[PDB]
């Protein structure tokens, strides 16, 4: 196929996240060769079309962890790690050194369903956003401890209703989309938002902190990874001095 | 020859599992050093073939910890690592870090045996993997707390059962391996896992998250190694551009 | 001419970035020619210059007073993208791109939470009339803070009265300490930012101590790690400090 | 010429023991430069036969802290630095990297002593170890928290009694040897075991694992450094690819 | 202006510690800019004779964090900086990776003082140092948990108190300094002893593991920086192999 917005939007797609540090001799390589990089990375998104999905985004100066980060779906797990390889094989791909990659599966809603939770379920279902385009990316893996999971689907429904209550608000400014990945990481879940207005970013997981449901994380972030919405093109150049 | 289901089957063997990442300047090799490397791969497994057998993994794109995972067997811990320094001495070898080496010895059943726990047991014996063949490799380190140690063999009984009854049904599509590893690494398990369908591991690993048994682990994962199972040539042709 | 970003503005108005960077200088940059190590310093300001319309920069030479670092760079813009822009040029300069990024941690400054004029009258006058009264600061300390779920699951009342417990043991040293905050949930591994300037680290280990006594303290999962402590330094002084010139 | 009978055997003996890594550019050199290694091992050795011990173990393949392992002995602490300083002098040396150094004392017995437990310090002195040669190494670094130190010295008392009743059946196949390390490096202890039985080593664990002391542990391997013993020569050429 | 005996025995003094590994390729120099280095390192102590001291000492085979330690005092902590800024630019400076660096400031007594407890302070007094010179340093970073500010100044004396009774008898054969970095350095205290007796420092360390205090200490070493006291000349030399 491979459709973008059945990829995006459908459960059993598998999301992996990767996040890299572009060498300190990339630089030093004749402008020749950094010239040719953008191209090459764009045609091998282009060769892998077929079997994935990619997007970019440019991470350098927004945090510590990476330079970039690649967000990679695809219906079969082993053709994300192929395009990695061949990614990898590229020029600026030969001088990354890989600091983040973490997998996961978009899945049906295990908690605010139609079923389960119909008045949430409704505010979430109509939700529409209404601000200017995203600029800014951010990644949080979120890990919960053994309590969180021994507690009953009961329980663990209404601390996920109190997620959800004081959130829906954000969803005319901030994107979420949700993969699980316990047994596939040392994470339960990756959550990726797109948004323009860090400000509101910034309110939004104040609003979480304070919700019991925040007494079970043991990882929630580390490294919350921060970025800028950039085309494949652009990302490239930027990092190759072009 | 050493006798490979033998060594996959019985008591009394040495696991011993090791990741590497693929140093930056192997790919500046010149072509003819790095199309050697998959020959020098397939001598050194067959010079130590009268007394181990070898399992090879690509990680590369599906984790940050590694690029490729070795799975060693024998009995005699001393020639698992006679193996290793004899690959470390390949031309792959050579341009490859190591960063986590586990060992651990395959035991008879501590708990499920038949003697104390017929029905689960039987339930054990019973299963059959029925999927298609395995495409993927997990690796997860277990080391439990001092309190789970500190209960008695009956309170462990109890809730070693209880991580038995959810995971049954995932025989039909995932295969376990059990190694101990208490004195000889920083863990007290090392557990294997092959599968086609890394949403039913999910699923498996999140029933086990929910159990009494979690709220006793201290190391879960970290790394979480997972992997595409590849013949020792395909591997090592990947990781060399060939 | 363009006008230049209003730095007095962007330093004391909510809804402004900010982001704080520290780096190493990598042992190789010392092994190049000395007429390239002479040139840093013009790159640099050069870059300052570059993108004086959209955001300010302010340098710190913390090489020896930690491990963490060798250089702080903190950077102001309404855009946070704009302070990337700037890391991303200053990266291509013959320094930056013998540094290796250590920490990068941004924040955005807001509206008084707490000890506001509505909320805690008394001691927000007490914060409102303050006044540094020492020599000029030749010091920055940046500590970046992180406080635990039960912290923010405790009710707005309850918060409160522990940040007034908090700053009225703190106001006394307004006199010889500069502090600025900056909220980073959601944007970073951590709550806040914390800034200070002084003359005298012999007062700001006395302030530190007497917020390590307060109950809010028995919260923090970050407090430091780093512990940034660096010298205010020009552009020029210490690009040529970090290249041999 | 230092008396190694008696340095193993004596209390106020400094044990320095130090893990390293050999550098991915060590096997890059000419070969007439690794041939050499061995010798150069030897010589230092040697030039220091007067005021210390040495033994040399070989980690690579084992564990991913180290490639080898020196356990240097000497009643003055200065002594083992002065060696350790020649030894990085050597060509190996000079291409290893340390990864873990750790020092401690010898001490009489705190706990078991004739006076304080006869009968299990009867168990421990007529105690005999009966297998074959030690193959392998285990170094253990222990630290227990400040609730061990701060309960009294009968509770400390009962805990190591528990701690010796079940492990004396162990010594007639895992040699043991305690160093004492508080205040002069992050532990409180160095454990070393010699044995040939790697399985038997396991369970020794285990039954550690398994009693109250253990509560206390904070620091209990991290690394567990698992290696085999070798003479100097051949560590030193195996390392070297002679 | 500056005066050593003053500097190291008054109030109101920063004291800078600060730890380095040297770089591998530090050897690879020739013979001729190392014999070199030793003249450098004097010269540039020498340079900040006005506003600094210095001291240094080897910790190279006795811990894996370093290979020597620097410790500086100033009236003006930039000037303890301007001093390691200088020393980084020496030959052995520009090959040496610092691993730790620490500083605080030397305060009058808190606790044992004449006013607050007499008869402990007139303790202090009781014994002189009077073993051979000492030979060793020790240094230990402390910080204390929230607990322990939390408390009374009442309570902290009676648990400082405690503290100084053990230590007393320590002080013929251990020298001690104390410094406070509370809001400088991610510790609440720098700790620093000279010593010829290690023997007798694992039981002062000891002694203090077992009082309450400890059960405050989320920092007490990591590192425990161990050397050996050693003029610059020597230290220098030992380090470039001259
Ligand atoms: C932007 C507005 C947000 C809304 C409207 C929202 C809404 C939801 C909803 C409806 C679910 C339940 C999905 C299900 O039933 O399976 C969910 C789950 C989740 N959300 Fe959010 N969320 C938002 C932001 C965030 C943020 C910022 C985080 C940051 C860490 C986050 C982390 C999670 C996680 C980890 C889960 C899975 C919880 C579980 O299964 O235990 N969400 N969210
Ligand atoms: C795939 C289906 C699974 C089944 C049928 C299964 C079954 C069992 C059984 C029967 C035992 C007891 C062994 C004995 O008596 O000595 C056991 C032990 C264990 N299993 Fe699983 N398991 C599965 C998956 C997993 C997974 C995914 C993990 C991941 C961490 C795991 C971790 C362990 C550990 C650490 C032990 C040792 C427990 C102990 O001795 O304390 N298992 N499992
Ligand atoms: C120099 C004297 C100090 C004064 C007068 C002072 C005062 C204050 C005040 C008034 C606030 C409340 C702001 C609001 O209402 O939103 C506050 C917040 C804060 N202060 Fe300070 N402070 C000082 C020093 C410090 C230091 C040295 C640190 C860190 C070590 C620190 C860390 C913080 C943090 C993290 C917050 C945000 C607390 C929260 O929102 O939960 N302060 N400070
Ligand atoms: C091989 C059989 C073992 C026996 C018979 C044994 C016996 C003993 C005895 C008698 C003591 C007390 C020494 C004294 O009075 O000062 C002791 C202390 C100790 N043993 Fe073992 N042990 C064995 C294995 C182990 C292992 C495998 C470890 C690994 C962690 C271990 C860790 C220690 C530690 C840390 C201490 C010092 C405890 C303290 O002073 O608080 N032992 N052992
Ligand atoms: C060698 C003999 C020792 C003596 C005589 C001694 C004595 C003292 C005394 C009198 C004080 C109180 C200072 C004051 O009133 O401000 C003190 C504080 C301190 N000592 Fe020691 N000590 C010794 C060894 C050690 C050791 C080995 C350590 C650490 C491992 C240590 C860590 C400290 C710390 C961190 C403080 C600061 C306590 C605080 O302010 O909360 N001391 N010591």
């Amino acid at each position: 196929m491979a459709d973008r917005a059945k990829l995006l939007t459908t459960p059993g797609v598998f999301g992996n996240f990767s996040t890299y540090k572009v060498r300190a001799d990339y630089m030093k390589l004749p402008a020749a060769e950094r010239k040719a990089a953008a191209a090459e990375a764009q045609m091998v998104i282009d060769k892998h079309k077929d079997k994935v999905i990619v997007d970019t985004y440019l991470t350098r100066g927004l945090g510590a962890g990476s330079d970039y980060l690649l967000r990679v779906h695809s219906t079969d797990m082993a053709a994300t790690q192929a395009f990695l390889v061949d990614w990898r094989a590229t020029k600026l791909g030969m001088y990354s050194d890989v600091t983040e990659n973490l997998v996961g599966i978009t899945k049906a809603l295990n908690y605010i369903s139609k079923d389960k939770s119909p008045d949430l379920n409704a505010g979430l279902s109509s939700a529409t956003y209404s601000d200017s385009a995203p600029r800014y990316v951010i990644v949080i893996p979120v890990k919960k401890d053994a309590a969180w999971w021994n507690m009953s689907d009961e329980q663990r429904l209404k601390e996920i209703e109190v997620h959800t209550q004081p959130t829906l608000q954000y969803l005319v400014n901030v994107k979420r989309k949700l993969y699980h990945s316990t047994g596939l990481a040392d994470a339960d879940f990756i959550t990726y938002f797109e948004t323009a207005d860090l400000a509101a970013f910034n309110n939004l997981l104040i609003a979480l902190a304070k919700v019991p449901e925040n007494t079970h994380h043991v990882r929630w972030g580390n490294p919350t990874v921060l970025g800028t919405i950039q085309s494949a093109d652009v990302l490239v150049k930027t990092l190759s001095g072009m």
